């Protein structure tokens, strides 16, 4: 655009609460944000609605009907399209556990796609795996990490790989998540039936991600604690947790947010293609998974494959279900859906701020997307 | 009564740490604590020993090869001595699940003992409970909460009974707790198959203390959270850990810790009858058993039979596997094995302060108790240990 002077009765800017705000936008920019009446007469008022930064999906596989482990130009325009539309402005793609080849071509096909700005990252989930917590993954493709293909993948994604999740106890996790964080990947524990002892060395070793906690993860016990707490315990870790009401108890989002505080925890998806379709029947890598009920289930099984979330309706969750009153629920959520991620992984530092770029999302009272804006042009006007 | 100067290289009082402290005793109540240089020359300098408040031990079963549930005068005094030489200045006698009848006797005898002064109250763990797993006490004789009971029990007692633990799921349950908020009871939540969402209408009761959380308990579940999760979720619950290295894992103590802050949380030791006895094969209540290193087993089985810590232990185990440095980890400690339990029972606010009962424990370097003072004498004298 040019020039925009918005003004709304609330404003999230990722560190405090503005009532009422404002922000001018110039270009792709915020020149400037702040609380109170706005320095010139606004252009758009708001209004009753609430102001979030841009929401940052750090772990998604699809969506409108496209998956990401395709990697092609049309299944990707497509699930883009639909979670932009519902405030993820920013968007780290994927992939389920795959062969080496598939992998290279997957890996590619999705870095040309970073590049073009669609996405802006590829997450690796697989195939450094347990076999005993797969899920929704082919289990015969996990493999031990090795070092030689580590760099053939990560060659092939030219930088845009950002984070691979690794089993702790699978055969050389501990040396390939050290090769990782030399390559500035962000090395995430998940997909494992490690130890407390053996997610902490892999922490030692330079994991800072917790992948969706509690899900696909040994569980806690009282004599051996797992990788959960592992996980919670030390403050270089950001945990994800999937918070669409299916995949923990909301009780479980409230007791780690409890534990690790407003700094470490961020809300992911892990939205599959059917996430804003109809139910049916689905594709996820190579796998069928039955959606009944929005509820993603392996085809023949009670195994939840993904949610069928946007971060739109797990920011609404987490509200809900933190416990906070309601200012202070906004302000963990937009910590948990906008700050923590990015920083996590790396990421353009989320938050209105002079100088970031205009990513913003506007909710009604009910806390549902009204509008979207990315790099200071609407998406959803 | 004259006046007593005590100082030490570190005081922790409950809230505050003096480096270096000074504390007046009068009869049996602190008079006046201090940082810095004694008022007057001091009758007895400690040297570089840390002084604590008494530790407050809210649920054990005995020790020194007395139980409480024997309910008399030689096994309580056995019992009593041996944790007090621990330090443990204040006792909560905890009785397993018992029929009615011995229930009856059990909580009438001791609540001569808690008149006497021996114990402070009485804890019931048992018979309104509801679980098969490790842990469990006599669970054939478990028992949905009859009002009438509890009303003869409470009864019985002469306001003794400090603590009642339930399981929230029996039939009655959510009655029985209010029941014994109202007859100034507190109710735990313990040895239950309980769901979340039961423990936590447990919560809104009235139960304010969870029992030895993790043991005798439903596990956490990504699903379904079970009690653990309800009880630290709650700002009015004060949990109880067993920090001896076996019941749970430091880890989970360190987590808890961080989970539920350092006002919420009661160190405890469970200590069954052979806690303290040498090794040797004992009779103790209607079981032999074999003490080996100080792990009790039931004679010609592999079976732990419960906790042999003591105070002290679970104190030193606290300060070494929280996670903090070491001030900050006396600081913590202190709260959870004085302050936290007896808040949580209702009984005398522990704590070093004008006006306070002078019950207070000597730890070197180490984190040994080396002296034991209870209402301003010593129990154990320093260099008697
Ligand atoms: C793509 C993928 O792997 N998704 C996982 C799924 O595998 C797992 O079954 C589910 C719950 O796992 P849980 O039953 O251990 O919580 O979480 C995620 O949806
Ligand atoms: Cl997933
Ligand atoms: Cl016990
Ligand atoms: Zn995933
Ligand atoms: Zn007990």
């Amino acid at each position: 655009g040019s020039h925009m002077l918005l003004t709304a009765d609330t404003v999230l800017t990722g560190t405090e609460l503005l009532r009422p705000g404002w922000l001018e936008i110039a270009s792709d920019r915020v020149v400037a944000v702040g609380a109170g009446a706005p320095p010139a007469q606004a252009d758009r008022n708001l209004g009753a609605a609430t102001v979030v930064p841009g929401f940052v999906d750090t772990h998604l596989h699809g969506g409108g009907g496209g998956n990401f482990s395709a990697a092609t130009d049309d299944e990707t325009a497509r699930a883009v399209a639909l979670h932009r539309a519902h405030g993820s402005t920013t968007l780290v793609a994927s992939l389920v556990t795959a062969g080496p080849e598939d992998l290279l071509r997957q890996v590619s096909g999705l870095a040309r796609q970073v590049r073009a700005g669609l996405i802006d990252g590829i997450h690796l989930e697989g195939p450094w795996l347990s076999t005993l917590r797969c899920g929704a993954h082919q289990p015969v493709l996990m493999r031990d990490p090795d070092p030689g293909e580590i760099g053939r993948v990560l060659d092939a994604g030219e930088g845009t790989v950002r984070m691979v999740t690794i089993a702790p106890e699978r055969d050389g996790a501990l040396a390939a998540i050290a090769q990782l964080v030399n390559a500035g990947v962000v090395a995430a524990v998940g997909h494992t039936e490690a130890t407390y002892d053996q997610t902490r060395a892999a922490i030692d070793a330079g994991a800072t991600v917790g992948t969706h906690l509690f899900n696909a993860m040994r569980p806690i016990d009282r004599r051996e604690p797992g990788p959960a707490v592992a996980l919670t315990e030390d403050s270089r870790v950001t945990v994800e947790m999937i918070v669409d009401g299916v995949h923990v108890a909301p009780a479980i989002y409230r007791h780690i947010t409890q534990t690790v505080g407003p700094e470490r925890l961020s809300l992911i998806t892990a939205a599959m293609a059917a996430t804003g379709m109809s139910d049916g029947v689905y594709r996820l890598g190579p796998l069928d998974i039955d959606v009944v009920a929005g509820v993603a289930r392996v085809a023949g099984t009670d195994t939840i494959a993904g949610s069928t979330a946007t971060m739109e309706q797990v920011f609404r969750l987490a509200v809900a279900h933190c416990g906070l009153p309601r200012d202070d629920a906004l302000s963990l959520a937009v910590r948990q859906a906008c700050v923590n991620p990015a920083r996590a992984l790396g990421l353009p530092a989320a938050g209105l701020a002079a100088g970031a770029r205009a990513d913003l999302v506007v909710l009604d009272h009910d806390l549902a997307v009204t509008a979207v804006m990315r790099a200071g042009e609407w998406v959803v006007t």
